């Protein structure tokens, strides 16, 4: 079997993407942000506190003839931006894009954060790192790659995530249609539950590339790239009265400039992030300082290639008894 699913930006700044998914019988479509950085499928529901809800679209597995309790599981996350929620677990029919999986986990909110109320255009969350990182207690669940993976054609699914346009999610084949030249195919370690994998350096602009590792992870989930204090400096430099502001949280730039590109390393490949991409607008409506796609990753703990990055090329996800992760220009 196969899928493919339209992924659409939810705002003009990219900030997430979301896809539609297809729960329980009849179908009820909430538009979920799928993230390779977690492990859980949860959903606004119609037992998420009322006041929680503001906008979003509810699953309610009561009108779900194959909805059934998970008797007992429980689950609750939180997020590297601070964001959390948390609830009980439903299984259900689940489909993206063609593909159904049968007796997926479902994980119904209780409670949601206020980051996640204040978005109404996301649904939930569809988790597609690495069942170990799965939060559901006290039977972990298997995320829906996995458990779509036997029945796929070949055990994969890309992100081909569009730069102020949509994009597309396929799962268990490879579009050789959708990208340029050879996809470089680089070693992922599933030892933290992501697909964490070593770029081979960097560029700034048409500034010669320095070959140094970068260990860090793919995450269609987190909206920038971060990366280590030092790289991120060397970017920013570039970028007339670019500074790193402590108020704001991050590197700012004037919105007059003209960012420069960023190349990463996979392997002996290169991919090229436009300049464009990494400007994410002004800091606060009208204001004239505007917000940098390049961070430091120096208070998280881990590297992240988020959708800054991933948006820039046509990504393999390769569950693979021993998985890579792909990357081809497009």
């Amino acid at each position: 079997s196969t899928g493919s699913a339209t992924t659409t930006p939810i705002d003009s700044l990219d900030d997430a993407y979301i896809t539609p998914v297809q729960i329980g019988t009849p179908a009820q479509t909430l538009n979920l942000d799928f993230d390779t950085g977690s492990s859980d499928l949860w959903v606004f529901s119609s037992e998420t506190t009322a006041s929680e809800v503001d906008g979003q679209t509810i699953y309610t597995p009561s009108k779900s003839t194959t909805a059934k309790l998970l008797s007992g599981a429980t689950w609750s996350i939180s997020y590297g931006d601070g964001s959390s929620s948390s609830g009980d677990v439903y299984t259900d029919t689940v489909s993206v894009g063609g593909l159904t999986v049968t007796g997926q986990a479902v994980e119904s909110a209780k409670k949601v954060s206020s980051s996640f109320t204040e978005d109404s255009t996301i649904d939930g969350l569809l988790g597609l790192a690495f069942s170990t990182l799965n939060t559901v207690s006290p039977t972990q669940q298997k995320t829906f790659f996995d458990n779509a993976k036997a029945s796929l054609d070949s055990p994969v699914f890309t992100a081909d995530l569009g730069y102020h346009a949509p994009g597309t999610y396929n799962f268990g084949f490879i579009d050789t249609t959708a990208y340029t030249g050879s996809i470089t195919y680089t070693a992922v370690s599933t030892k933290q539950g992501f697909w964490e994998w070593t770029s081979t350096g960097y560029a700034v602009g048409s500034g010669t590339f320095k070959s140094t590792s970068i260990d860090g992870i793919a995450d269609t989930g987190t909206t920038l790239l971060y990366l280590p204090a030092t790289v991120v400096s060397a970017y920013w430099a570039q970028v007339s009265g670019a500074k790193s502001s402590s108020s704001v949280g991050g590197y700012v730039f004037p919105c007059s400039a003209t960012l420069p590109s960023f190349t990463f390393g996979v392997g002996s490949a290169r991919i090229v992030i436009p300049g464009d991409y990494i400007d994410f607008g002004p800091i606060s409506t009208g204001s004239s300082s505007c917000f940098g796609g390049i961070q430091s990753s120096a208070g998280i703990g881990i590297n992240i290639f988020g959708d800054v990055a991933l948006k820039a090329a046509f990504v393999v996800f390769n569950g693979a008894t021993t998985p890579t992760l792909g990357f081809a220009s497009k």
